[PDB]
């Protein structure tokens, strides 16, 4: 049975990587501050928070806005999450060297959370006021949730698949699951992958406040996101967009590319146990961890690093700790970045998979932030207090989303 | 290098089919009709129509309406989408025997082109209306566009993967194409599959009218849809949600169930041309028919037939043309079934892909309506006049989808 440790699976290994976040524009001013202890969550500054007396008032905008870098035909012709889109796949493509790659060779996976869902509302008061002529004929290519991934594709040039895989938290991981696929079966030598996701506004704080998913502390905002800590009270939103560059080794190899990592295996099971709660044994969502070891050609021993899901609700955090256990990788060193970056939903999985890639190839693991009283429930090794350099030879990056999605990524040091 | 034919992939094999059409709710009544000529595109009786005197005044809502079977609890916790999921699954479930299957073995995946958009918008009311504490804690898993696929895997216990992919006409078809994938690769040994798509209402047509993509022949609504006619002018949209339950050749036979067709290899590729536009020369469409028969080691003389994506605009039906062409695929029998069941966007590709097998299955091919005065400048072997019946041993159906996206679906007769 193939693996990637076995030849059955060609080598593919991590080239490029880049990132926006509520710490910096740049992935590697990002890693130095997630490093030094800093955190993206702030109080919202926001009018709509005073409009609207939300219960949360605290999350991660954007260090950089988006649209600083749209001027006005962008503004009018692209969804936000397909502007962050050709923002992150412009800045990918140069920070690897801008290759001319075989297109027909070449594909593009990307995740999201919802997709241009702010066009649909404008094009329905588009049309409340001035009738159905009055909608942009731009409307579904921006509306459509492939939108972002198309985007990037034309953009670039990927004529070997442009795919969108949507399953909320786990979309930007479950894309670089895909892109995986995508290589391994033959079909592409090189993919842009990842996950894009909106901004921070009243209607999502509201939506997801009203499952008690998100955490409240206002008084402390950098204190708030408490991953694995008995204080935890839910999530925080920090927005977020990020891509990697993968390839074969052979690719990568032939035009004079430094892989940072390699990606080794990719895990995808399901819950079928809830709508927005991970079933409490952890069990598939450990299942999801097992498969990306059996695809890579490793055992749970091998597993030095685990980056969580670890959104710091109550129910989440036990459900992963179980998770992790079941799959034999509880004596892992883990990182929960949420605790300083916040949840991006679509993209965290992505941007996750970034950091277990910077993880490997710096051997080191930032401080998970705000775990001072471990949960007694929970035992895991968590990472705290300041960087833990350490000889992290393979990692597993997890993201389980809402509605039961699973999925685990296995990276390796190059 | 592995493909059916050379037994590098499992067999698996196509055991149930459902769809809701605007034909008939039961998916071989809708065979009967499409054999006997009969069409689902009517003029639109909605008020909607007249308030905003819309250009296109056409369509084929569903025969049976999905919310005729939702009473007043799954038309609180559901959006449209994941209400016609629900139906659509456990028909199928019966319709296969309600089988006993291993949960953990168990996939299913679903697209859809937009997801539980009109939730957005109910949400974003209820908010202006009454505050952030009156949006629902069931908002988030109607909203999100992975939520049909969710309810699905919950109500019939899939495990091993519940994936939503996104790729506006070409959902549906890359949902199977995803399930075989699941397949083939280990992950799963049964899979539910397909697409659902949202109702014909204003905005919609707005939207698709203001690219000219559209149809706007209301004085004949059932000739309205020409698809490789020289008279076409555009798409017309018709209602649908279709789901089929693959597994391999061996999970079925220990089970007694009768395969209706075998599902023998996926293609997908992107154009990276347009936002909306097909590449003229058709040329990675086609590459994706190609792909699907390299795994499923088939040469292109082996295709007695395809079930073109077709969907009547001037330039996509001259797009697919060439594709076929570039294929080598340009002797076999053609049926473009949008002639008489209209674009159903994120679920025409599961219901084309449910219509091929059971072309396969009855040795028949019904006929393309409207197909009158031959486009001089494409020249294919389109069925038409009365069905076809003939000694189709394998077909490729189509799906070309804005933004680019090529899936091609290889299948043989059982
Ligand atoms: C880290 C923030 C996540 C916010 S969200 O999950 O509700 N996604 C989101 C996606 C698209 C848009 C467009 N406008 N807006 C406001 C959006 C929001
Ligand atoms: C501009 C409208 C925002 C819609 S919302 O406020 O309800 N947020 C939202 C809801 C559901 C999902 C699933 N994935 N993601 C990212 C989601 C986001
Ligand atoms: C065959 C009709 C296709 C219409 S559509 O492409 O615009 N999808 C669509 C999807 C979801 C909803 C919810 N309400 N509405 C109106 C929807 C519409
Ligand atoms: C209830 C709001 C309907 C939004 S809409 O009228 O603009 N139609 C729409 C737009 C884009 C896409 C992509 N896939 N699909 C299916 C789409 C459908
Ligand atoms: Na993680
Ligand atoms: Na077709």
């Amino acid at each position: 049975q193939p693996s990637t440790a076995n030849g059955g699976f060609p080598s593919v290994v991590v080239t490029a990587v880049t990132a926006t976040t509520s710490i910096s524009p740049d992935i590697e001013s990002t890693w130095k501050g997630l490093l030094a202890g800093e955190s993206g969550i702030h109080a919202l500054e926001d009018e709509f928070v005073t409009k609207w007396d939300l219960a949360v008032k605290i999350g991660g905008h954007l260090k950089d806005p988006v649209d600083s870098h749209m001027g006005r035909l962008d503004m009018r012709r692209m969804s936000y999450v397909q502007r962050m889109g050709k923002l992150l796949g412009g800045q990918l493509w140069e920070s690897a060297g801008s290759p001319e790659v075989d297109p027909d060779r070449f594909a593009v996976v990307v995740g999201t959370g919802l997709g241009g869902a702010e066009r649909i509302v404008e094009s329905y008061d588009l049309m409340n006021a001035g009738g159905p002529r009055k909608v942009s004929p731009l409307a579904v290519q921006m509306i459509m949730p492939n939108g972002a991934a198309a985007v990037i594709g034309l953009q670039l040039g990927a004529r070997a698949g442009v795919m969108t895989p949507v399953s909320a938290c786990s979309s930007g991981s479950e894309a670089i699951a895909h892109a995986w696929r995508q290589i391994v079966m033959g079909d592409a030598d090189v993919a842009v992958c990842g996950g894009v996701e909106g901004p921070i506004e009243a209607l999502p704080i509201a939506a997801f406040s009203m499952m008690r998913a998100m955490s409240t502390r206002n008084d402390e905002p950098e204190r708030a996101s408490r991953p694995f800590d008995k204080d935890r009270d839910g999530f925080v939103f920090g927005e977020a967009g990020a891509l990697m560059l993968i390839e074969t080794e052979e690719h990568a190899k032939a035009r004079g590319a430094k892989p940072l990592a390699r990606l080794l295996g990719a895990g995808i099971t399901s819950d079928a146990f809830h709508m927005v709660a991970p079933a409490a044994d952890g069990v598939r969502a450990g299942r999801a961890m097992t498969r990306s070891l059996e695809l890579a050609g490793l055992s749970p021993a091998d597993i030095d690093h685990v980056n969580a899901h670890g959104t710091a609700t109550p129910i989440g955090d036990a459900a992963e700790a179980n998770a992790i256990r079941v799959a034999g990788c509880d004596q892992a060193a883990v990182y929960a970045p949420k605790s300083a970056l916040g949840h991006s939903i679509g993209a965290v999985g992505a941007l996750e998979s970034v950091l277990t890639v910077l993880t490997l190839r710096d051997g080191v693991i930032p401080p998970t932030l705000n775990y001072e009283t471990p949960d007694p429930e929970i035992d895991l090794d968590v990472v705290a207090g300041e960087p833990r350099y350490g000889d992290y030879r393979y990692a597993v990056n997890n993201s389980f989303g809402f509605g039961g999605h699973n999925v685990a990524l296995a990276f390796g040091r190059y």
